[PDB]
């Protein structure tokens, strides 16, 4: 589980979620994920959490 | 990922956590995890959301 870029909102409490554009499928730890088109599809996570996970690199 | 017990509060935004436990270790998602040597291993993290159960 790893997210190259993660944004949360400046508040209490923190809210993150990883924008990155994986091709095809969603990583492992996601939840919901959302593919826009088919076949190399852009799915991305949707999930809200806490915090972040370290970065793909 | 998964989880058998599933705590979520009532607030927007929601706020879960995993109340399992485990002997050594936490389930792979779990970014920070707390072992207390009594054999007890639990994930802290807090998110909007549950995974589907383990079993």
């Amino acid at each position: 589980p790893c997210c190259d870029s993660c944004v949360c909102t400046k508040s209490i409490p923190p809210q993150c979620h990883c924008t990155n554009i994986r091709l095809n499928s969603c990583h492992s730890g996601c939840k919901s994920c959302l593919c826009t088109f088919s076949i190399p599809g852009s799915c991305r996570c949707l999930d809200i959490a806490n915090f972040c996970y370290k970065p793909c690199k």
